[PDB]
């Protein structure tokens, strides 16, 4: 397996078409999981699964700018289950990442951050078992 925190540079940052491929399992009893898709050290979209935020399960995406997080986007339709296996593709749109999970549409993110050609390091952390982080032009 990938260890974990995962670093995937993205060569020259993002471009519509391209699709991200995560797959691992979910840990036993996890917390969370993040994916950073950066520009520098600014988030352009983290994605984080939160499973025990006051008992309840929810996506929680935003974006990070001079070190300040900005507004969340909260998506309590929750895919992900403990102890599974998991697939999440993310793809990137003119005007928003899309992301489904076990391919199964879950939301879009606007991009906040316009410079896609910068947004050059997807980080994955969290509590999973991360068995493969790719990307490819569709
Ligand atoms: C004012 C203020 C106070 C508290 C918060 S909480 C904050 O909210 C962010 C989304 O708005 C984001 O989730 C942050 N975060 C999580 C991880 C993370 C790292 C490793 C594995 C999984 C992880 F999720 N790294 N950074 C989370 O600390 C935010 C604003």
């Amino acid at each position: 397996p990938l260890i974990v925190p995962y670093n995937l540079p993205l060569p020259g940052g993002v471009v519509p078409r391209m699709l991200i491929t995560i797959l691992g399992t979910v840990k036993p009893n996890a917390n969370r999981i993040a994916l950073d898709f950066q520009r520098g050290n600014d988030v352009a979209f983290h994605f984080n699964p939160r499973f025990n935020e006051n008992n309840r399960r929810v996506i929680v995406c935003n974006t990070k700018l001079d070190n300040n997080w900005g507004r969340e986007e909260r998506q309590s339709v929750f895919p992900f289950e403990s102890g599974k296996p998991f697939k999440i593709q993310v793809l990137v749109e003119p005007d928003h990442f899309k992301v489904a999970v076990n391919d199964a549409h879950l939301l879009q993110y606007n991009h906040r951050v316009k410079k896609l050609n910068e947004i050059s390091k997807l980080g994955i952390s969290g509590d999973i078992d991360l068995t493969s982080a790719s990307y490819t032009m569709i």
